[PDB]
């Protein structure tokens, strides 16, 4: 599945025409199969003929001036005419042979400028998600538009949705990482927009399948007409999705998420709308990456500040004054266990249970800092106090002196709603606290030296 | 003072257009610019609490209602009433601005080519030169300058495309006083601004207050809004009789301005205006992407330097020998040219012994923080003037304030020659001051203190 090269299917979607054209002669090296019905010329009539076979010398002068540019895509939304049939066209190099793609014409900043400032006023990522799904639905008119964030395991989840009122909601449904394989994620990373105008499309083959000069298969990663994987066309047929459009939300040059637009009737997206939506991806990708670092750096500076108030306080100021020890790592409870002395704070396991956990940590843990979001899986007795200390951060200030600090977090029962995973599927996570942030555990490890310093 | 001027409600508008403040949804023309009688054939008193239908054809107000049904009217701008109309709701009454209506295939083609050239850039300076060149090629203004703002809100001409004979204002800093806070906010709201004729006589709106609510007409969204007198006096002072500006915006803050200037009067059509405004939006997103990626690269390499330093401290008998002798060393962490780990251990271009000893004396006697930094050590410690050549910028890292365990970084003085346009030329020499410390460098210094204490307590 991840081994399958979707980027070189050897086929294209019927609605457009593909022409791999070598340069400088502009000889037509490769064509699709729908070159006849769409362009009139039969596929054998076009092969190895120079591009002047179907284009005017003035349009060819235009295309050659486009070839002079450092990147041809600066001119990309080209308009050619070939019965004065009109075609929007896409130009891009791949394996040297310039791919040209023709989609028939339909007879833009105002559409986006509302959305740009509407995104500029956002505060949280979820606001960006809801605003962008609503705006993409209003611009496109798709029956369904879902913002779909990837997680640390590259699982999907419908973080936002805007749909037909009669359609079922897929909100906050998780999907397995298998549903979007690695080659698909790479093509989404390299393509701002992906389009499947009709799920019932009969693929037209690229004849010859290989480039006549190089024998290499034609690379179609940047091709807007690239054939869909049947493994996904069958999935669209299962859902009734006769039209599909994905906008790749990218952050740190990697696929932060997707915006999927499913339409029950088959739907062709005008280039002026594709320009409006592909531009909206750059705005959403920037507003998300900017809002995310603000929530993280402000969280990181805040954890750094409460440690500073703790250091100036100093056992006295750790458990007493307003920025207390459990504020440092956002714990629910805490226990300072110095020798036979025990200082509880917040909600903690009873003193016998804490002494048992301390004997366990003295036997097992061999590091100054140890942390888990589910203590029950390593210290099974913790199941009795899962509701006060499902999560633990042990800070062994001194192994020989029996000096420990134990942060405690309550169980966080999670109800993960999958669309199947190896129909609806609830997954009930339990004995698991809210996971520790990395900076919280780093501040907890730093607190050991901050405690030793005040001797 | 100048920062407390309500420029958004002059009560007047630029003569070249006609403003009509109409109350929704009756299309009742509550307010008109006084110049209606000349360019419209209708006296200002003829359209007061009158329906808009008396002035516009019913075939055109039928489209206007379909525009008003939308959540945002601006999608329909410019309406074709021969006049170009701009509709935008503001302060109750919707505003209808009418301008005379002035093929153009090369214009849109080079517009998209300019958008692609902006997307092909890799540094902010390339975006600056490209956007000024393209806006000049699109508009024909005699002068086009990119005007980046300072953290002190000083301007600076970072890019310029001007006439061959015109003076170059490049690199000239300008005082923040030139752009008062309300003007900065209005430029943060209105993305494009035009004064077609600096010598214009303002057209008053009758009534000045809203007839139904005794409120000023909020011209903040108006494209015909009259300029404040001070800006027009400056336009007379340097003789540019027509101006355009494109707001560059990042994080909802005015990151800069693309100032256009013309010796002759110029009347930019709404099509070229909207194209330049979209180019400014593209330039804003591109500059934000470049700056964020550059900050991410510098932060990642600084974290890698810190990780290598921690690995050296964990793989050497004394951590000072892993911080100094090994490469990357402690200088790589904060981009310093000198260092001194206090005993004492020098590294690189540092003040000589007894000079650094006096610096540690002043540090123990005065500084009262875990970490301290300044780009001009001499102005808080005069003795540093004797060694400003090697240590004008300092980072004092208080590993242990009590027993005097310190780490100091040093930067040489970098003399700056700030060529000001005002308090004509006003060159200002800045000395006794090193290059400014970047915030991530100070963060790396504090993280180095924490990692040093951790590896020390490992012993
Ligand atoms: C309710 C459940 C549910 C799931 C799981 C789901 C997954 C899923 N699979 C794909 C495409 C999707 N899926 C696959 C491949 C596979 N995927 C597989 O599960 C297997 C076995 C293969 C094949 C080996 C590919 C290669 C692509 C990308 C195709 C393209 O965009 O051209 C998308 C993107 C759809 C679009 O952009 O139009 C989604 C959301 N959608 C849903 O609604
Ligand atoms: C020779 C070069 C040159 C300079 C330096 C210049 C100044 C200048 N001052 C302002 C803002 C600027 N400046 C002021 C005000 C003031 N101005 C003052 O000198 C004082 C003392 C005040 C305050 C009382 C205002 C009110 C505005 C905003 C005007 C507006 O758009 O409403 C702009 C941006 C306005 C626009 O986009 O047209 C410019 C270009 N224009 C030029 O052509």
């Amino acid at each position: 599945c991840d081994k399958e090269p979707i980027h070189i299917p050897g086929f294209v979607q019927p609605h457009g025409v593909l022409l791999a054209i070598k340069e400088p002669e502009l000889t037509i090296l490769q064509v699709s199969n729908n070159t006849y019905n769409c362009l009139g010329f039969h596929p054998e009539e076009l092969l190895n003929q120079p591009l002047r076979k179907l284009l005017e010398s003035e349009q060819i002068d235009f295309l050659n001036d486009c070839l002079t540019q450092e990147d041809i895509q600066i001119v990309n939304p080209v308009e050619f005419t070939i019965e004065p049939i009109i075609f929007d066209g896409i130009i891009h190099r791949s394996n040297g042979v310039v791919i040209l793609e023709l989609e028939p014409a339909i007879l833009f900043y105002h559409l986006v400028k509302l959305a740009i400032g509407k995104l500029q006023s956002t505060k949280t990522v979820t606001e960006i998600s809801q605003i962008i799904v609503t705006e993409v639905r209003r611009i496109t008119g798709f029956d369904r538009v879902m913002f779909y964030r990837f997680d640390r395991d590259w699982n999907g989840i419908v973080i936002a949705e805007d749909k037909q009122e009669h359609l079922p909601s897929y909100l906050d449904l998780h999907y397995p990482a298998s549903d979007i394989p690695t080659p698909a994620r790479k093509l989404y990373s390299q393509n701002w927009l992906r389009l499947i105008p009709d799920a019932d499309y009969q693929a037209a083959a690229i004849v010859p399948t290989n480039n006549p000069l190089t024998d290499e298969p034609l690379d179609l990663s940047g091709s807007v007409l690239r054939s869909v994987s049947p493994c996904h066309i069958e999935y669209l047929h299962n859902m009734g999705v006769k039209a599909s459009m994905s906008i790749s939300i990218i952050k740190n040059n990697k696929l932060w998420g997707l915006i999927a637009c499913h339409h029950q009737t088959p739907k062709y997206v005008p280039y002026e709308i594709r320009h409006a939506c592909e531009f909206l991806g750059q705005v959403t990708s920037l507003e998300i990456a900017t809002k995310e670092d603000n929530e993280d750096s402000e969280s990181k500076i805040e954890i750094k500040s409460v440690l500073a108030k703790l250091v100036e306080y100093m056992i006295d100021g750790l458990i007493n004054k307003q920025p207390n020890i459990l504020n440092l790592v956002n714990a629910q409870g805490a226990a300072i266990c110095f020798n036979k002395e025990l200082y509880l704070l917040g909600n903690t396991p009873e003193k016998q249970d804490i002494q048992n956990l301390l004997l366990w940590i003295h036997n097992n843990i061999d590091e100054d800092i140890f942390y888990t979001d589910s203590l029950s899986q390593v210290y099974p007795e913790a199941e009795k106090f899962k509701d006060v200390a499902s999560g633990l951060i042990a800070l062994s200030i001194s192994k020989t002196q029996n000096k420990y600090v134990l942060w405690f977090r309550p169980e966080e029962v999670q109800t993960v709603n999958w669309g199947g995973n190896p129909e609806l599927w609830k997954e009930i996570v339990r004995l698991k606290s809210l996971p520790w942030k990395s900076y919280e555990v780093n501040a907890a490890a730093e607190l050991r030296g901050a405690i030793i310093t005040v001797v």
